[PDB]
């Protein structure tokens, strides 16, 4: 069974798949700064700190367990316990799972709109150090899925698990299909061997063991080109068989129910083509990609406008999300060949004259490489 | 058979599903506004309050519950059950399920059209708060779908589910089915034992536990290459065996029944592509985006139209929705390629100059990074 | 049922395939350093250490046995314990796996954020050689895939394996269904004699083996154009026959179960082209190269940014993966032409001139030999 | 059985191509040089050599047994077990087997990082001549595909060979098929001959080799066109016949599974055309060709850096490895004409003037033959 919901996803690889394709694949598409001065410096930045698994790993344990913390490592000569002040930096981050985050101080004040949320944060890490306080800004809060305002306040806040019992149960039956299907095809046929007066033999004793070892021994020797001898008038040697049909389809029912109950199309759950048409299962793929970017739009992006005031200190800043769909080099070309011909058709008399031209070539073909000039 | 709409939502994975494709795919669409100076400043301050997953979980309640009230806070100076003047008037909002909104106090003032409608609301979040009472001005009243007004009147002007009857069980009635297919599937073949005076074993006793722990071993122990040993006078062994088929076209059919009743398409709902053609998909997306528009056109737009005027100053405005329909990095530059080729055609002839020109391009193709000026 | 990772990895061969077709392909991709002035004298230095074959068994050990350990060996001029200096620091390198890695001493600073993890490791090789001890900075540790944090503080900070236990037993009874597929075959038809009075012959007697010998000899001469003679009065011939059918559709979905539960698109695991589709197998290779792309951002760049600066002495660079799919001669050539005459088309409107076309043209094409200049 | 795993080599077939399909399709491909002032006299040398026979052979047997080795004979007139100095050349190259080779001393100098490998290899070629020492810098030694380090070590750090006990088997097996399917054919139909008192003819005497050259007489002579008498009273004739039907696909499936565990596509090992599709198969070859790349860039090209520092006195080289899939003459002769039109298209007012043009043209077309010049 669940039980802790933890052997089971390290023992099941159907689950390890559905609870891990999301966030990697969300992750690795990569995001691009806008209104910044240039965003070389802040690439430098980003993958001087090399922080991302842990985020990954965030995200793995909030879609698991239904919630995950992280939390925010400052420069700040001030205490922990005390609200941060602006122009701060960032050098490390640390994440926490759902267990290790509990509720220490609350506030209501009616003027200050900030409440109903616990202003004080208490972490237990375990590993045998002593537990510290929290301020609330300093850390951030992941969550899973929407549930019920009631189950909501009846799980203090924490959203709920992605493996429901009704996908447990679909995931759970479709092994004993499977063994099933094996001792199916293990019965397939049976012989009997039919003896005169075989009660009479004493039990677990010699005789017995010598019946039973010539049954086996001239069990060993049939086959299809071999011929075996039996007495007339107190032997009888029969077969019943039964065919196999049906199974394979009744196994594809059951893996196309577990690929409807989990959400995710079936190829990346299943790892299967279909064979029978060219072109078509791009379509899916890109439905795919929509799904992700969907779930991205709400989980991904608070991370974003958590984490990047606190490593930029430019003003106002934009996140746009890039189409992860990636092009082949073939068409890269040519996209690169109609838009710098499309930047310069008729802006020779145009309003496009230089220093908007430069700017808009630099960003819809990166692939021209450009020093900063005008 | 359900009773509690809740409980069978985070519960079921198909419910979640149904209730839930919707009002997310509807939302991360995304909108613009026309008729304003600039834009910057208006996504800035859109990502500056994200208060996008409170709208997404109004809505998901709403559909579900068949009703919900957002509730708007604005930084006035008098109490909150007084009307509102015009101000700046967004600096947080929160939203509620349907039983937690009562009316209270009503006024039929039949000069004013502003009879037959509640003025003043009165909500009980509960968790050992006082409730509180609100303006009518200051909130807006999520609704579902259309109901009977006999009905409406009866449930105190509240909407209903999107899970009717007819859904509920047949939702219900398929995992019914799949437990009997199932228990088909495991009843194939029988293997019966026949003994003579095997009925004169008391029970619980060292003959009858002897016995069969006998014919479990002999069981575990059968198959292709192994055969077995009866006595012929006395004992018989047989085999019943049935057959499985049409079983994955009836669940087939069940799972069709469920989504001509839910009403969306089976990519969404069974995603599962059909494999047989290439690019026949194309209608079925475009069949869903027609469904999603003409719910985003009658639900989602009431809250553009409470929120927007308390979000800008401007006096005139209005908002249009894009064709949701993303196109990819190719065929979109081709798009750009045809703008920018037909703009420049009609602007030669001494019809247009380049000031207005200028708003036309950068209108249509926002890849033209272009500053403000000429 | 196996118990010991390594004897099933080197006993079978579709382990060795799912653990081997990952880590070498996603290495001999390749990589381009970015930044550099210059980048022939970085592939001579790369190719000669000629090093990557001991990162090859080291992400192959990191798959299979959950975790390995990589060892930096510079030329420095003190002990190896006392953390390092900037220098040349590469003339050789070794690896490790995971059970010759122990951790000793443990810092826990509160103020530095280095608190939390070891800092001196201790290898054990064996081979009747001392023990040493290893300041952190020098060597990099390589872990496999995510487990949850308990069993991660369980298993001292060590992966899982990639082998778990439902891939282990979904490799492990297909043999045993191809073994029973092979004993089905065997017993396709049985030939029975009987014979009265044959059990009055003792065992082991002159006549039982001249009549087994007999028996044989009629049976080693039958087939169409022969026929044999039997008394009417006392024995029988007769013959038993089964049929066979279903049995390859069986197997081919016991080998999609494998292909299900790997993660492996069938192409790469099975070997077997579809054949009933023109050009689908485009997405089949790309869908794989997603998820090498995946594999190879989550796991191969570490060692990139652990060895690259201890390479070259540039303050700053940048490491970027290619698309790993090899285009062939002709529409490489297709491109290059796009790519020449675009690079032409926007430089002859003085918007841009020689001195960076040079570079943007030798990042694109590298067929055209340019020698440094002007 | 596999015995010394020599005999099976050189008996059954499938061995045969499986351990060699990969060598020569890996040599003949071929390579150039980069860095170097021509490569013409580098080809003469190359084909003076005429050394590549030796190095199929040894990667033939680096393959089959695990290991093997290549001694280098230098014209220098220092003892061999001297080490080499740096401008020797090379006039031959002799191979050597796993069994060949043996370890005679050890060096483990602190300070010197070259510990870890035999300083003195021992040779024993047998053919009644003396064994000799030789240094390591003088020979290379060629393995086959990893091991774990227990058995790495257990096997005095030789590797494995490619046939292991699961590919064995699997070859094993399908020859017992196709044996069983033979036998199966042959005893498709039965002819039974009845006689009342057979049984009172006397053992081998003439009367019953009278009575069965009259049983084969008839058996010969009858058909379909051809009837024979039996008596009514004292005989019987009647006919026992079997269907066949489904071995082909079961041995299809038997090869299938062979391929599986092989590694090697079906279209190489099986020979086949599928016949079903045009030009689908170029995917399958293109496939295999990735897979022979990706198995020469970890075992050709060590011998590559071994052999070229010997035969060339260039000071720094590179090694390219051409791509392997040759295009047809109609398609080369439109490239070279796509590349020739390409150098020269913009290039008459630009960078490319004269000298780096015919550079330039050199490569990229070798078809276009041209003296030295400018």
């Amino acid at each position: 069974a669940s039980y802790h919901v933890g052997s089971f996803y390290n023992d099941n690889a159907t689950a390890k798949r559905i609870v891990d394709v999301i966030p990697e694949e969300m992750v690795t598409a990569g995001f691009k700064i806008s209104g910044v001065k240039d965003e070389k410096e802040f690439k430098s930045l980003w993958d001087s700190y090399k922080i991302d698994p842990s985020l990954v790993d965030a995200l793995c344990w909030a879609r698991l367990y239904g919630g995950a913390a992280i939390v925010a490592i400052i420069n700040d000569n001030r205490m922990l316990t005390s609200p941060v002040k602006p122009g701060a930096k960032l050098e490390g981050v640390r994440v926490y799972d759902r267990f290790a985050i509990t509720i220490e101080k609350r506030v209501t004040n009616a003027r200050s709109p900030r409440y109903g949320e616990p202003e004080i944060y208490k972490v237990s890490p375990g590993d045998n150090i002593q537990p510290y306080l929290i301020h609330h800004t300093r850390i951030f809060i992941a969550d899973g899925e929407r549930v019920t305002p009631q189950m909501r306040k009846q799980n203090q806040g924490w959203g709920a698990s992605v493996l429901n019992k009704s996908l447990i149960d679909a995931i759970c039956d479709y092994d004993y299909c499977e063994s099933l299907a094996t001792q199916i095809l293990r019965r397939k046929q049976q012989a009997v061997w039919k003896v005169k007066g075989l009660a009479e033999m004493c039990d677990d004793d010699d005789a017995q063991y010598a019946a039973r070892l010539r049954l086996a021994q001239v069990d060993d020797n049939s086959g299809v080109g071999r011929a075996i001898g039996i007495d007339a008038e107190t032997e009888e040697y029969d077969v019943l068989n039964s065919d196999i049909s049906g199974v394979p389809e009744f196994l594809s029912s059951k893996m196309d129910r577990i690929v409807s109950l989990s959400g995710i199309h079936e190829i990346i759950i299943k790892n299967k083509n279909v064979g029978g048409v060219s072109a078509s299962q791009n379509t899916a793929l890109e439905t795919f990609y929509k799904l992700v970017d969907r779930k991205r739009e709400e989980d991904y992006r608070p991370l974003l406008e958590f984490l990047l005031p606190f490593i930029v200190d430019e003003q106002e800043w934009s996140i746009e999300f890039e189409p992860l769909s990636v092009p082949s080099k073939k068409e890269e070309s040519e996209i690169t060949k109609n838009n710098v011909e499309s930047v310069t058709k008729a802006i020779t008399e145009q309003i496009i004259d230089l220093e908007e031209a430069r700017d808009t070539l630099r960003s819809i073909a990166p692939e021209f490489k450009l020093k900063d000039g005008n």
